[PDB]
RNA sequence: GGGUCCAC
RNA sequence: AUCGUGGACCCA
């Protein structure tokens, strides 16, 4: 102890001064009052000096406008809290104030007016807070923006009232607007940016007067956008500002926007990496149920909740047993994770997005300084977030002479935690010291333990899940001959046991059934458990009574509700959200378990403008009822895209378009765009001629032309397209072309693995004497194989791929193709495969049946090029559904080898870097699959797998002849597996032929029969290929050109000349309109026109009907309508904030599904799901609709964004 | 899972 | 009448 503790409180509240620093400054006063005030004044100045090293990027900024003079401050501080502090906001209003009547503008006059008082703040907040900028602004009509406390504006204009400054001064809130005229611009930013850019594209080899042209263009809008002038008006973004101010025969003299912390560095922080760090220095110095409580750090930065998460963590495990940057430690009976409160707009957001609930938080005060100012603000967002717990840590106590004082420190938390409704007398506060307590200080060591043993009795146990009422959203309905109504979706909480009444609430008038019945696909089942997808069998309700977005619940224990309060928070343009603020009348969707509703809603008292990346309070009131509490997320929602989400908070009482204009563009869409001639040759002519090459002057060439591999880029690019423009359009004349050659072409392949067949199983040449690369990579090709793949396909592999899906079958037709047909309608099966059709059969209580047992697959035609199609088969669908169950396995092994074969855009880069680089080739099979001999195929897998392929392909096929094959090959394209086996194969080989060559086994890479290998390997591979019965396409096979491709892009020395091609004979509006558009995505450098494609582009738009010729979208968004600008479309409709616009869409007409085997297909797919920042996951997948395509066109409204 | 686009 | 796989956009 030392002086009298009732003295240095009187010391402290009339001076805010931190506990010890009013001890220590008051044992050398002698006890003196007034005296002891100084000396703590004359050292806060060493206090902000040391302070000032800490950087400062948040704060706060103020506006004020004196008739027609107004000025923008920005003052600012390290945290949020601080910023909407009293103390903080009185500072920086009055040296707003001061900054008014005396007009200032020079930030070092008034940063030094009140340097006195700014160590005043900074010693009692304990945060650098400086002065950063100030800026002044006259004008005629002046007006401000303020956008909370983040964003100011001031807005001087001519010729404009209140209402205009007020919304433009806005607009420059939201646009970021550098310059107010598109000519303002610093003539020298844009001089060398025209000088810089005017390379980069004629280094691709355009013409002069051609880059020129573009790089002008691009400037046009490059300036035009960071302008306020050539702005979209945010609150009209068909018309900009400049459009605007000219329609109230106003200007805007000039303007101001400051944001807090611009510029500023901004450090990044990791709080559980951080963490680790602390217990670093210290470490080197079955309860599988037990319950997962989410607890938060909170207070001031240095009074060390850093420090103490540490303690906790090493102790806990030291002593006791061993979402998004979240430590976490053990309890003998509890488990825990733990996040850092920062910041209140922080927590907020990852609150709302559900990326952070808090069970309990708990409050860090150092007991050397006491209570903050801004220690308000810390339980204020506890109470806003309604924390249910706090409990309190007193800090940093070794350093308390006096016990006395810390029954001081103490006492002012309670006062405080009671200010806001929390139980101040009853809060636990434990009075301890994290640092001694990684010094292993046995004493200050237990008081974690302590700490930790209020976290185990002060903060209650979570519900879990399971002993809630019931609760399960309806994803789908099916009525079922002899079964009755049953619903599906996972059950969310609680306990359904058959027998037991529901109510089924939610969009209509609520009703009351019970439960049949519960099953799975595997079992029957007499309870659904939280957690568990079902079906649920109800009585005496019809399915056109029941319906997506209701849910089944114990009755009385939800209602539905259409008004209520939340707490949203709007995504930002960065995280895929909205990129333009919205307004009063936001109309949005509100996506709540499993379905969209419309919704209006009315911002708080105030509030005008929202923008992406805001929190904020809304009252959103829905079409109709949905089933609600609180605590109920939801997403919000534009026509699909994700924009932001919500919270219920509090449930209250409840209580455009265009006709014959859709009517216009309809007649118009399913207008027939008529020519003489090939409209498709006419436009690859035109293209051709505006590009200065000679056109096809007949059908014949189009399809027989050959690019030369050099010249510049650019001249190569229109060669390449001139080469692949018209090498699949279907509807030549000349030509007594045929599917004969295609065939040919696979009754070739088959030939070609009947020769190797014989030859792979016979290779006793003479004797040892000779030894082959050939022999040797399928012998190192086979170990490696093995190694990944198992000596057989896993139970739990198998069972988690086999699944139906997509078109024909043996005994279904593509109408009956969807997998819920595949499941109602008896799937033929091949003699080899019958047993896994039975031990399906074996594992479901479902009826699993075969329509017939043969070994024949279909093989039939398909479209390809101008000169062949390409012949696939058909296969038997129980066949198929194992088939993808093997072709799933593989797929997942391949991943192991570096392939992956979702993404095609990992090929697409090497076959640039290769073109670039030349040591990457391309290279090309000629009948790929087709080509696969069952011998090579026995000799590279293991004979587990080998017969496992055996049983599941089919044997043979049945040709339009009615002929038969016996194949020859290992399988035909349109088996399950045949892409992934032959990516296994091909891959295999490569990487073997790369080992005996001594390259590294990951150069290689392989989907289907792209092969990318080291350039070097060539050769060999050729060599290995020829080997096993492979023929390469020596045509599409590059390894030393400057030209490389792969998947789908093209490369020639880096620059991308992938082409496009007219497949069919145009006929349509959007036949049109997808070429016109092809042309556009080829010819476009970021939306600016190659002018020599520019000029063919507008001849044949004139062939489309006239509103069809207007009507543009944006890129991104499909081919309903031509690529353009989405701010100049006429037929855009703006309705509630959301811009829409239409497309031509296939007309379609509804079909009516099977029940049972929709519902079977449903339940199958939920057990495959459960064989195997983020909120998306606030949404499900769709109910089975079937229908049928009309031939004509219909008009579709949707959902658009500027970029 | 449909229609469309682009690919293996 | 149009097989298997992938990706994107719209629907759903
Ligand atoms: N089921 C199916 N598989 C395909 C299809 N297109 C390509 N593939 C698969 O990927 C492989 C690549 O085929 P392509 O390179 O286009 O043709 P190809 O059979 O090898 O013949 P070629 O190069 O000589 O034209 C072969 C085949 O397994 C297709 O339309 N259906
Ligand atoms: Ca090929
Ligand atoms: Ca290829």
């Amino acid at each position: 102890a030392e002086i009298t503790a009732s003295l240095v409180k009187e010391l402290r509240e009339r001076t805010g001064a931190g506990m010890m620093d009013c001890k220590k400054a008051l044992t050398e006063a002698n006890g003196d009052i007034e005296l002891a005030i100084e000396n703590m004044r004359k050292s806060g100045a060493i206090k902000a000096a040391k302070k000032a090293g800490n950087v400062a990027a948040d704060g706060v900024i103020k506006t004020k406008i004196d008739g027609n003079y107004g000025i923008i401050l920005e003052v600012n501080c390290q945290t949020d809290f601080v910023a909407k502090d009293a103390g903080f906001q009185a500072f920086a209003d009055k040296v707003l104030d001061a900054a008014v009547a005396g007009k200032i503008t020079d930030v070092e006059v008034l940063k030094a007016q009140f340097e006195e008082e700014r160590v005043a703040l900074v010693a009692k907040i304990g945060e650098n807070i400086n002065i950063r900028r100030v800026a002044a602004l006259e004008g005629d009509v002046l007006g401000s923006y303020q956008h909370g406390a983040r964003i100011g504006v001031l807005v001087a204009a001519k010729g404009a009232d209140e209402e205009l400054v007020k919304h433009i001064a806005m607009h420059v809130a939201a646009s970021k607007p550098e310059f107010i005229k598109p000519e303002d611009v610093s003539a020298e930013v844009v001089e060398k940016e025209y000088q810089v850019q005017l390379d980069i594209a004629m280094q691709s080899g355009k013409p002069k007067e051609i880059a020129e042209k573009m790089v002008e263009g691009r400037m046009k809008k490059f300036t035009g956008e960071v302008s306020l002038t050539g702005q979209p008006f945010v609150m009209e973004p068909s018309k900009t500002v400049g459009q605007l101010l000219k329609e109230h025969n106003a200007e805007v003299t000039g303007f101001i926007r400051f944001e807090v912390g611009e510029g500023i560095e901004k450090v990044e922080t990791d709080f559980a990496a951080e963490v680790a760090a602390m217990s670093k220095q210290s470490h080197m110095s079955f309860e599988r149920t037990k319950p997962h409580v989410n607890v938060g750090t909170i207070g001031h930065v240095d009074h060390g909740k850093t420090t103490l998460t540490a303690a906790i963590t090493t102790v806990l495990a030291k002593t006791y047993g061993g979402n998004t940057s979240h430590v976490e430690y053990d309890t003998p009976t509890r488990h825990y994770a733990h996040v850092d409160c920062p910041g209140h707009a922080d927590y907020v957001k990852n609150m709302i997005t559900g990326a952070a609930q808090m069970d309990g938080a708990i409050l860090v005060v150092a007991a050397t300084d006491g209570p903050m100012p801004q220690t308000r603000e810390h339980i204020l967002l506890g109470r806003q977030v309604g924390v249910p717990y706090i409990i309190v840590f007193l800090n940093k106590c070794d350093m308390v002479d006096d016990e006395e004082l810390l029954e001081l420190v103490e006492m002012e938390v309670r006062e405080l935690l009671s200010q806001y409704d929390f139980p101040g007398d009853d809060t636990p506060i434990v009075r301890g010291s994290a640092l001694k307590a990684l010094e292993g200080d046995a004493e200050w060591e237990a008081k974690i333990l302590e700490l930790a043993g209020f976290l185990d009795s002060y903060i209650p146990e979570p519900e879990r899940a399971i002993d809630k009422p019931f609760l399960l959203p309806i994803e789908d309905v099916f009525s079922i001959s002899g079964r009755g109504t049953v619903v599906t979706g996972r059950v969310e909480r609680g306990i359904i046991k058959v027998g037991e009444e529901v109510e089924i609430v939610g969009i209509k008038e609520t009703q009351k059934s019970t439960c049949t019945g519960v099953e799975m696909f595997r079992k029957l089942l007499d309870e659904g458990r939280a957690g568990e997808n079902v079906g649920v069998l109800l009585r005496g309700i019809k399915r056109e009574e029941i319906e997506r977005g209701q849910v089944l619940a114990k009755p009385g224990t939800i209602k539905p509700h259409t008004k209520f309060e939340s707490e949203v928070y709007i995504l930002s343009k960065d995280e895929g959200g909205r990129h333009t603020p919205f307004f009063k009348g936001y109309r949005p969707q509100f996506y709540f378990r499993t379905t969209d509703v419309t919704g209006t809603i009315e911002l708080p008292e105030g509030v005008e403008m929202v923008m992406p990346g805001d929190n904020i309070k809304m009252v959103v009131t829905l079409i109709h009822p949905i089933a609600m509490d609180d605590g109920l997320r939801f997403a919000i929602r534009e026509g699909g895209r994700t924009v932001g989400a919500g919270v219920v908070a509090k449930v209250l009482s409840g209580a455009s378009s265009r006709n014959s204009l859709s009517a216009q563009l309809r007649r118009a869409a399913n207008t027939r765009i008529e020519v003489e001639g090939n409209l498709a040759l006419s436009i690859a002519n035109d293209l051709l001629l505006a590009y200065g090459q000679s056109p096809f002057n007949s059908e014949a060439e189009c399809i027989s032309f050959s690019p030369r591999f050099d010249g510049t880029p650019d001249d190569f690019r229109i060669n390449y397209l001139k080469a692949e423009i018209m090498s699949k359009y279907d509807d030549f004349s000349l030509g007594i072309d045929t599917e004969a050659v295609a065939w040919e072409k696979f009754l070739a392949a088959e030939a070609e693995c009947a020769l190797t067949n014989a030859r792979l199983y016979r290779p006793d040449y003479s004797e040892d004497f000779n030894f082959s690369l050939g022999e040797s990579c399928i012998h190192m090709a086979r170990r490696k194989i093995a190694k990944l793949i198992g000596d057989v396909p896993s139970v739990e592999g198998m069972l988690r791929h086999c699944r139906f899906s997509g078109g024909a079958t043996t005994t279904n037709n593509r109408s009956y193709g969807h997998p819920s047909f595949k499941f109602a309608l008896p799937q033929a099966c091949t003699p080899r495969a019958l047993k896994y059709v039975l031990a399906l059969r074996a594992s479901t209580h479902f009826d699993i049946r075969i329509s017939d047992i043969s070994p024949f697959n279909k093989a039939v035609t398909v479209p390809k090029n101008s000169k062949t199609d390409r012949c696939i088969a058909i296969e038997p669908g129980w066949n198929m559904f194992f088939q993808l169950g093997i072709g799933g396995i593989l797929r997942d092994r391949l991943r192991c080898w570096g392939i992956d074969l979702n993404d095609q855009t990992i090929n697409q880069r090497r076959a640039h870097e290769g073109s670039v680089t030349n040591n990457l080739a391309t290279v090309d099979l000629s009948a790929a699959s087709d080509s696969i001999s069952l011998a090579l195929c026995e000799l590279l897998l293991p004979p587990g797998w080998f017969e496992v392929l055996m049983d599941l392909r089919s044997p043979k096929g049945r040709l339009p002849d009615g002929s038969v094959v016996t194949y020859e090959k290992i399988s035909s394209m349109g088996n399950g597996y045949t892409f992934e086996l032959e990516s296994l194969i091909f891959a295999s080989l490569a990487r073997s032929v790369c080992e005996i060559l001594d390259l590294d086994s990951s150069e290689v890479t392989v989907y289907g029969d792209d092969i990318i290998l080291p350039s070097c390997a060539v050769p060999a591979l050729r060599e290995v290929f020829k080997y096993v019965g492979f023929t390469t396409n020596t045509k599409k096979t590059f390894s030393e050109g400057p030209f490389r491709e792969s998947c789908g892009k093209h490369y020639y020395s880096g620059v991308d000349v992938t082409p496009f091609y007219i497949r069919h004979r145009i006929v349509s509006p959007a036949d049109l309109i997808l070429v016109l558009n092809n042309l556009y995505r080829w010819a476009t450098i970021d939306g600016v026109w190659d002018p020599r494609a520019h000029s063919v582009y507008l001849k044949y738009r004139k062939l489309l009907p006239k509103q069809l010729q207007r009507n543009t979208i944006p890129d991104g968004y499909g081919d309903g309508a031509l690529v353009g600008s989405v701010l100049i479309n006429p037929f855009a409709k703006n309705r509630g904030w959301i811009r829409y616009v239409p497309v031509i869409t296939d007309h379609t007409r509804d079909r009516e599904r099977a029940e049972l085997g929709s519902y079977l297909y449903d339940l199958f797919s939920r057990c495959l799901s459960e064989s195997n920042a983020i909120d998306q996951l606030i949404c499900r997948s769709n109910p089975t609709k079937i229908s049928r395509s009309t031939g004509k066109f219909d008009i579709q409204y949707i959902a658009c964004s500027s970029r």
